[PDB]
């Protein structure tokens, strides 16, 4: 049955990725060589113009994803013909360079051999290839709390955080039959970092905040007709909330509110004075201003959504059903200020797409 | 048919509320004449002790109500015993006084003679009891446009309005038997109203914004043990953010925001300056602050939210299961900075509850 199952995921991706590629006639003859050599080696091999393409409408799938409408300009780097682990961290390392841009930022993956028989070629422990650490022991909340059990697991393989806030976790991964993974420290020239500093009011420099440039999710699953790529880290830009709502704002992470409070001279006493809503306001105003004056690529959550409905425009003027997740869709700052939140959206999950996976570490 | 569904929501809702009431012997002999009572008449009537737990239930059963945990302190006003014009009149006009309560505002709902076989004895117009009316012709917008076809739908009744922002709809209600429902003004010494300024900011005064003490929802049907009050007007007292971020927010309605950076002196140009959200919450901190001032009843989103979690423990503790609408439920304003916003809910339907129904104008 498990050679069933990927002969129906390939004759629909083949014909869809062929269809929009304008190469619906190749269509036929390419699943009859897919047949064979599924029948003779029990999977298949996409070609690069279907790998990359399969990659794209992964992206467009995106339920979840506001920055939908460039899916079509993803950078996709074929690194199928990795087989050490200094082939998968020189790829890692060039991922990070390319994405990155001197700040510019390329929405990039890179892919990674995928699974054989469920077996996995290369299996990535960072949930982002550049991520802080994190430390709770003491009563200490140091660093990143979401990065607490992954640090953990990478100190128990010799490596050793610094203890800062922002400690950089090294990239961690683990290759087919080696039994515990390695891990290299990240190269500071390749890390972009930008210091967080408002327009207005100066003493917003003394919370000595930062984040890094380019978020690369590296933990997720791209399946493409029926391949199953556990391992193909990819990138966008970060939107602003992101960062600020979120990253340094929730109580679980770094809990920087009643902080932000402090230096831009209100109370943070009395709910009816709304006080975590204008610093959650004026912090968010900070990363946007942070960013842009380093020459670091990001959006704030209105021109995203802006560019969201030309997504929604864009789909029906091609004919395609739209489907979304509102609940991840609606920005976290003035959800109500965007049109997604006064619309509805189908949740059905389409494929190609970009599933989670098991943690190898808990 | 019809006499069957009846018996068995019945029979469901006597059962959970003589439980929840204490008195559980009482139930097998209470459905015994009911059961004849329907056979005989085609319906039933509750007791007044049944009506008052039944739309308390129905206000604890509401998934969308972030309020729901003072439901068990609701004034019930029972209103079965009402015939004339003159009596459905003078039932909203107290409904009104003494929710209002000079202020301190009493979660309240008057209950009007149900449907019968589906014929309705009162079937009242107004959306909420107290609301502004909205004109557009010209390429005029005046009032609240929502209110646009309710407003046209009275002025062919021989009602006509100043056509400022905030004139006040009369009651509109149809009667049993009339072909047309009759109107009749406010007396405004009945309507308190908010002048809306800001803590800090004097200019706030000069965009001339007010709005109205107490949202009294009257569209809505209340469904008890098969019986539907279409007419049960009710209301509690408001959320902050659904006068700051919405009634006087969106674009679709007053549309103030640019107004509001330009009082508090900031720029509307550049998405990036999230001045949108920096008005959101100036415009908010003044709504709560301007009720408060003048002594009307108010809840912030974080006040309601930290409530909303003690009737999830509440819940848990009586052993009921609880039921919500999480897109309903998180507040417009910082939505992640509440609880709410990260968990789930299940929002499935339990009765009693308050459901949508026809509008009779369109
Ligand atoms: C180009 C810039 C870009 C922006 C801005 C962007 N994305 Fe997404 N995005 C996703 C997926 C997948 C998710 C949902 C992940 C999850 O469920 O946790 C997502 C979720 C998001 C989220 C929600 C995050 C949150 O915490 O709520 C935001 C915001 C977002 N994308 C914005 C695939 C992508 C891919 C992959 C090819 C690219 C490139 C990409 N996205 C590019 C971008
Ligand atoms: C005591 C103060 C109180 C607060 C604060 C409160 N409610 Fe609700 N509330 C509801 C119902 C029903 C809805 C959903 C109506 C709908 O679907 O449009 C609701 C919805 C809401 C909403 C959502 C409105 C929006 O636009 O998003 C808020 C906020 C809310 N309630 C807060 C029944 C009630 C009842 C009826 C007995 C009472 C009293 C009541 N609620 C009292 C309160
Ligand atoms: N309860 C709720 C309700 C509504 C919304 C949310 C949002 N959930 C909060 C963030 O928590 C997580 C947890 C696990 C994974 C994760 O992936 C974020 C992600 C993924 C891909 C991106 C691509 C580009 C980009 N710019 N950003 C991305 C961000 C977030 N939670
Ligand atoms: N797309 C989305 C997504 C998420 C949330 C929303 C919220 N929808 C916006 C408001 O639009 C309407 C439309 C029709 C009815 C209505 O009822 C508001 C109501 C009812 C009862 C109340 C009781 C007490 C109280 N304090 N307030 C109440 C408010 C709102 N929309
Ligand atoms: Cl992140
Ligand atoms: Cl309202």
């Amino acid at each position: 049955e498990e050679k069933e199952i990927l002969w129906n995921e390939a004759k629909a991706f083949i014909a869809a990725c062929y269809q929009e590629l304008g190469k619906a006639a190749e269509v036929k003859d390419r699943l009859a060589d897919i047949k064979s050599e599924i029948d003779l080696t029990g999977s298949y091999v996409h070609t690069k113009e279907e790998l990359e393409h399969g990659a794209k409408m992964a992206w467009r799938n995106s339920n979840r994803c506001i920055g939908r409408l460039f899916w079509n300009s993803l950078n996709v780097i074929d690194r199928r013909d990795v087989r050490t682990k200094e082939e998968v961290r020189d790829a890692l390392f060039h991922h990070i360079e390319t994405a990155t841009n001197n700040g510019k930022i390329r929405p990039t993956i890179t892919i990674f051999p995928p699974e054989e028989k469920g077996e996995k070629q290369v299996e990535i422990w960072n949930h982002q290839l550049i991520r802080y650490a994190g430390y709770e022991s003491d009563g200490e909340r140091i660093g990143d709390p979401a990065s607490c059990s992954l640090t953990a697991a990478c100190e128990e393989l010799g490596w050793r955080g610094e203890r800062t806030d922002f400690d950089l976790l090294p990239l961690i991964f683990r290759m087919k039959g080696d039994e515990q993974p390695v891990w290299y420290e990240l190269p500071r020239s390749l890390v972009i970092e930008v210091p967080i500093t408002h327009p207005d009011i100066e003493a917003f420099s003394d919370l000595e905040l930062k984040w890094y440039g380019v978020p690369i999710i590296s933990d997720m699953k791209l399946e493409v007709g029926g391949i199953h790529y556990n391992a193909a880290p990819f990138n966008g830009w970060y939107m602003g909330t992101e960062i600020g709502a979120r990253n340094l704002a929730d109580e679980k992470r770094y809990d920087k509110l009643k902080k932000v409070a402090s230096v831009i001279g209100i109370a943070a006493d009395y709910n009816t004075d709304l006080w975590k809503d204008q610093a959650l306001v004026e912090l968010n105003k900070a990363v946007l201003h942070s960013y842009k004056k380093q020459g670091v690529s990001i959006v704030d959550h209105h021109t995203a959504a802006s560019q969201f409905k030309r997504f929604e425009e864009q789909a029906e003027e091609a004919g395609r059903k739209l489907t979304g997740d509102w609940t991840w869709l609606i920005p976290p700052i003035s959800p109500a200020a965007t049109h997604i939140f006064h619309r509805s959206y189908d949740n059905s999950i389409v494929k190609p797409n970009y599933f989670y996976q098991d943690k190898p570490y808990e």
